[PDB]
DNA sequence: ATCAGAATCCCGGTGCCGAGGCCGCTCAATTGGTCGTAGACAGCTCTAGCACCGCTTAAACGCACGTACGCGCTGTCCCCCGCGTTTTAACCTTTTTGG
């Protein structure tokens, strides 16, 4: 599989097919889906790292939307990235 | 009815084939940088004054804190219905002594 060749866990074939069927360009090079999969995997790893930290901070072993909201709004770079999104059941940060 | 497990089929991966998109080189010449001189309106330094921001006092009145009462999403009382057995009716049948 093309994920194994790149040492990845995200799919390369699926992403290539979505880029192909998304009406983005006439043709798609072979180095774009690998790079994009790597970026997405890095970003999800960062998100899940901070959300797991936030869930342990609450002494829970399973991540809920509240911990995702806390991880997002507590990280400056992520909170700047996800500045317009609202998370259902995410709540708000404690701020008086 | 969702969740876990068995069977298979279709979509990701291998194989091979073609055509062109784009990399590369080379050439043109526009425009962007670079400087220099001259002019003068704009910036600036400063002075001076006052008006507006900020602190302080007062008033009150209208939100919060609190106890008493209100209301449409959920608990009791009943208008409505299909269906049962019943009540009521028009009808048919049979026979009218013995010798």
């Amino acid at each position: 599989t093309r994920s194994s060749r790149a040492g990845l866990q995200f799919p390369v074939g699926r992403v290539h097919r979505l880029l192909r069927k998304g009406n983005y360009s006439e043709r798609v090079g072979a180095g774009a889906p690998v790079y994009l999969a790597a970026v997405l995997e890095y970003l999800t790893a960062e998100i899940l790292e901070l959300a797991g930290n936030a869930a342990r901070d609450n002494k829970k072993t399973r991540i809920i939307p509240r911990h995702l909201q806390l991880a997002i709004r507590n990280d400056e770079e992520l909170n700047k990235l996800l500045g317009r999104v609202t998370i259902a059941q995410g709540g708000v940060l404690p701020n008086i």
